[PDB]
């Protein structure tokens, strides 16, 4: 049940293509049958950050009854570029749901560093993450400096793997209480930001939750989901992207085209 190999060429072609690397990796979460691809090398997370974040959030609404409904104020300073929700609601503030369902649905930069501040900065959002058993996740940095993407540097990056391993734990296993697990998925089958990426491999009688992010140098973006084909177990994948030069442009198609041989090495039609 390591069907990496029906699809490592494709994959090489693929980045060939692309010019830089490529990174997935695919779980059926029935068979528990998985595709890998650069699967434990480190990639610049980006804004998938913030899915995670939101995750963590949910957690701590786990122990603090009311955090949800908690009303946060910010000042136009707190307003850093790509804050498409957060800059609506300056004059009224917005709740800490609120802050979460935008940073996760419209990748709001605003929301995403209010939300860190809540959970003790990127080493409580690390910290949330070993606490799922996640030993590769870093958060260093907040929006907008983590999206540097340098060649070689480990602040900000996970692995494909660690990536769906989490997000599976969050979305799937027993890493959140169910109202909170669903409430997570609820959020990813929201999102605005995806439907070029994972989303544009999966037909539209299939149920998707996705994150993206694009750090916007060095070819790198991203995006994992969770799909529910019909008929079959879920399935739960990470596609991540970089490329060597600093003026490198990403691609979703490539992003897509990868998520495409994903599904195909895993069998689902
Ligand atoms: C938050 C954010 C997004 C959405 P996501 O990261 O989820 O895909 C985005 C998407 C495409 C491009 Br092209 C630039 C982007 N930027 C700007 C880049 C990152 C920082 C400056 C360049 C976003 O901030």
């Amino acid at each position: 049940h390591m069907l990496t190999n029906l699809v490592a060429e494709p994959f090489a072609k693929l980045e060939q293509d692309f010019g830089g690397s490529i990174g997935v990796y695919a779980m059926d979460t029935g068979s528990g049958a998985t595709v890998s691809y650069r699967a434990e090398e480190r990639f610049p997370l980006c804004s998938s950050f913030k899915g995670f974040l939101a995750a963590a959030v949910l957690a701590r609404s786990q122990q603090q009854a009311g955090l949800l409904d908690t009303p946060i104020r910010y000042g136009k300073n707190a307003l850093v570029p790509w804050s498409p929700i957060s800059e609506k609601y300056l004059t009224t503030g917005m709740t800490v749901a609120e802050l979460s369902a935008a940073a996760v649905q419209y990748s709001d930069n605003a929301a995403a560093n209010l939300l860190l501040k809540e959970l003790g900065g990127p080493a409580g959002l690390t910290a949330f993450m070993r606490s799922i058993g996640d030993t590769t996740f870093r958060l260093d940095r907040w929006e907008l400096e983590l999206n540097s993407a340098i060649p070689g540097d480990a602040r900000d990056t996970s692995s494909p793997r660690a990536v769906t391993e989490s997000l599976q734990k969050l979305t799937l296993g027993s890493a959140l209480a169910a109202p909170q697990r669903q409430q997570f998925v609820d959020w990813l089958k929201g999102n605005t930001t995806g439907n070029h990426r994972i989303r544009a491999a999966v037909p539209a009688d299939w149920a998707v939750g996705d994150k993206t992010g694009t750090c916007g140098v060095y070819g790198t973006a991203n995006d994992y989901a969770v799909v529910w084909p019909t008929g079959r177990a879920p399935i739960v994948l990470a596609v991540y992207t970089r490329a060597p030069n600093k003026d490198d442009k990403h691609s979703e198609a490539v992003i897509a085209a990868a998520a495409r041989l994903a599904l195909e090495g895993l069998g689902v039609n």
